[PDB]
């Protein structure tokens, strides 16, 4: 438990209802607080957002689209994945919501970049990839290590469980060289009988190395997207519609776009309009998680030391864009179950869905870019976005990238209405930061960017954890 | 797609009904073959075994374990995880059987080796064994780069190029030291406000060497073991019992231990005892897909060559042994959600589980091991078993691993009756003795996996009942 019970009669107003909104309500209902929640959409979850059939959505630009995806298909356009260690799969648990593998690593998938080199726009395989990079790396450090270039730091027996691992790691010949490796996979896939198969032969270094076809390898080690990830089944806005059910409908106001909040003698008072009429609700607290660049919009009593801090914490630019197939061909002609390509284009990378194995039509995410590759994305009307989307993928998975095409829908977060922004860049643990973890009388604010996991559900929950001990400790006092 | 419509009537007579027998049998079918499966088991399946509760097995050793696994949680004790290329995947397709990911890779799970470093026998997570052995490798290279040792076979360019690569992938200082990394995680995980967390601290340079703790890296890379892998939704034997049902059990008779295959006039008879009672069946043609180093012990008029290629496919160790805990300890205490702990110790290996994330309950799969680290199991009775795997895995996973124990449930391939094996390896490894067992004797084709170039991988066993079915279609097409 979070917290104890409170004791006595003690109210919270919550301005958003995306993650560290529902869950700063879902614990101080568990604690006996009479809570509020004002959520300016129709959905709960806020950046967490799954497009489904149905998803409409009109941007910022005023273009309306419409998602026709079949039954049961969905991509996430905003939050996706969970590493092990984030506070979000203890939620899952809490809430009953189910969860499946992430695919945030393949062999098979693709990197593709511009290099003075043949490789240039190339395609290559993740395995093919790391097995000439480690392999040639291999054999270079050994070769060092031979030479006795490391005499002075390795021992005779460091250098030798040093040979050890490197001729394992790179798969180097007898004689130390690196010479290819079935770990490339194969142009025909061993068989039966005499059916061998056939090894796919290797770059030369100078091409490996020149290429920078090893860039994206150390995403790999990321602490918070190493294998194995995960993410619900079905979507990761079912958090936030199981959240909604435990809170219950009753307590939070949907189409409620907040206008003011201030600090009065009787607490925190919040006007809003809801289904065009003008409403207020005054509690003894305010938890604001709405965007730090939107809340300066509102009319408010905040200090200006406060409205300057909130315009520290800067807009990002990030988009996706999904395609619906009607055949898996990733699947079926790639040998691609989930992961994803990555290359250098605009589009960044292509992710292959991670639900619907085998199935007849599945839903890629032909996009998700951020800044520069996004800006190139976000003035462009939907259908500008899907040709240039699939020109681009076409570049990494060939013709068969342009056929069998159902339908698409693209987000992008900065023209995106009640969020303006994918997540917070902050000018500069910053001052503003730390300024903003203070109250402002009786008004809190909470949201990822006031924590060390910007732009991951784990920083708004923690977020949210805070500020509800924080306000209980104040009650208690 | 495989073979268009035979014509007239044709038999064949398959002996096994493990994936080889069960594949040549729906192929066969669906080229209209009149086709009969004899297997010795009552599960279709072979050394695709799927134990839950309920699963009752005497091994050859006279011992009979009952397997008691709660409803839903289940082990595969024989295959288990699939890689993208291999047409086993092709067939959960075709056979309707769903698919989940394996997790083969889990930066959370540990190693654990024995070393004369302080290392010794210290659980490590992958992730920070790799932060610290890809720093330091990345240390000495440049080290090595900027003395200007490699600047015979590298330009000025590409120790640029190369220095910029491991600054990345090792994560080193602007001045190219390893001093740690967030990659190996964190004694407090970061969070909201001024809670930052406190990243795990790297060893020593010359301990992460001598330690071996990156022995197993290039595991990651293999072929068949890279991720992303997959296996079916409720056990691997799913996809067996779909072909048996697309087969239809009337083609198929369980209980029947094949006790001689003989060329005959007519094609291949077969005698075999179901039911207590010795029966016959004749057809045109026979797949045998009886593993080799029992096929000498059926009656048979094979010829002499043949019956000595066959004994050089030598039978191999490897068993498995899994506990049904009813907490999830290595989630809720380790933040290990799948994935496999690796060692030197006996156990080998310790798998948890891909299924039922976040729930009450589930089954860890305490060693997966192989040759002389499963020989060490093979004669142990099953209670000696799972102290041995208790007593190993407590040693890596801690005092946890003793706790919450609900039952178990072990098999040992040498010691499993109608395998007597794992998988075979080949004298001399295409070898002389396998390449003979690829022409047919007579009426009779030989086909499993250790007639492939994928030996211990369903994939093989899948192509060989593709290749023989094949052969049959066009020697019968004339
Ligand atoms: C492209 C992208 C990728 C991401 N990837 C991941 C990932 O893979 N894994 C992960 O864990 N997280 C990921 N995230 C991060 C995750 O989505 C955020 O951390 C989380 O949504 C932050 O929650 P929050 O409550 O702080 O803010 P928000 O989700 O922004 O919620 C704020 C709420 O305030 C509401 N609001 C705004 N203005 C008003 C108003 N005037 N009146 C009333 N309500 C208002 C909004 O509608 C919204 O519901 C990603 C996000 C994006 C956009
Ligand atoms: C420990 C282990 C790990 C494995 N790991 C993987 C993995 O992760 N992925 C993967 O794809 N594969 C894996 N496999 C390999 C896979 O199980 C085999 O490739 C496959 O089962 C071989 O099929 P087969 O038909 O050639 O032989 P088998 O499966 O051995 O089938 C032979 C059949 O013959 C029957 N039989 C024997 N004697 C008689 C008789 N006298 N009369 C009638 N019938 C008889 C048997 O009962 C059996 O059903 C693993 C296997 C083991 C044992």
């Amino acid at each position: 438990d979070l917290i104890g019970k409170v004791k006595g009669s003690h109210s919270v107003v919550v301005l958003g209802g995306g993650p560290a909104g529902l869950c700063s309500a879902f614990e101080l209902q568990k604690a006996g607080y009479k809570v509020t929640v004002l959520e300016a959409r129709t959905r709960p979850g806020g950046r967490v957002w799954t497009a489904r059939g149905g998803s409409e959505e009109t941007d910022l630009s005023g273009e309306t689209q419409k998602c026709t995806f079949s039954e049961g298909h969905f991509y996430n356009v905003g939050a996706t994945r969970i590493p092990q260690s984030h506070i979000t799969l203890d939620y899952c648990r809490e809430l009953g919501v189910e969860i499946q593998g992430f695919g945030n690593q393949n062999a098979n998938t693709f990197v593709n970049y511009q290099s003075d080199t043949s490789l240039s726009g190339q395609s290559v395989t993740y395995r093919a990839a790391k097995a000439d990079t480690f392999g040639y790396m291999s054999e270079l450090l050994k070769k060092a290590t031979d030479q006795g270039a490391l005499d002075q730091v390795l021992s005779r027996e460091d250098k030798d469980a040093l040979s050890e691992f490197l001729s394992d790691f790179g798969d180097l010949s007898d004689d130390g060289r690196y010479l290819g490796s079935s770990r490339r996979g194969y142009d025909s896939e061993p068989g039966a009988g005499l059916n061998f198969g056939t090894e796919k032969k290797p770059f030369a270094m100078q091409e490996v190395i020149r290429s920078g076809i090893g860039r994206n390898f150390s995403f790999d080690f990321g602490y918070d997207q190493a294998m194995m990830m995960f993410t619900p089944v079905g979507g990761m806005d079912r958090i936030y519609y199981a959240f909604q059910d435990r809170i219950g409908t009753d307590n939070i106001v949907f189409g409620a776009e907040v206008t003011s909040m201030k600090n009065v003698s009787e607490g925190v008072t919040v006007e809003y309009t809801a289904g065009g009429s003008k409403k207020s609700i005054t509690a003894d607290y305010a938890i604001c998680t709405i965007p730090p660049h939107l809340v300066g919009r509102l009319q408010n009593n905040l200090p200006g030391d406060v409205l300057t801090a909130l315009k520290a914490a800067k807009p990002s630019s990030s988009g996706k864009l999904g395609i619906e197939y009607s055949r898996r061909w990733w699947e079926t002609e790639d040998r691609i179950y989930g992961g994803a390509s990555n290359t250098d284009k605009d589009i960044s990378q292509i992710m292959f869905p991670y639900d619907h194995y085998n199935s007849d039509r599945g839903v890629v995410v032909a996009y998700y870019s951020s800044g520069k590759r996004q800006e190139a994305f976000e003035s462009l009307t939907h259908r500008q976005r899907l040709a240039k989307a699939i020109a681009e993928g076409s570049e990494i998975h060939g013709e068969k990238y342009t056929r069998d095409i159902s339908s698409s829908f693209s987000g992008s977060w900065r023209r995106t209405k009640y969020s303006e922004s994918a997540w917070a860049n902050w000018a500069g643990a910053t001052p503003e930061y730390e300024k903003l973890l203070e109250p402002v009388d009786k008004i809190y604010f909470a949201g990822d960017h006031l924590s060390n996991a910007i732009a991951w559900q784990h920083g708004a929950l923690t977020s949210a954890r805070d500020v509800v001990t924080h306000i209980h400790e104040r009650v208690a006092q």
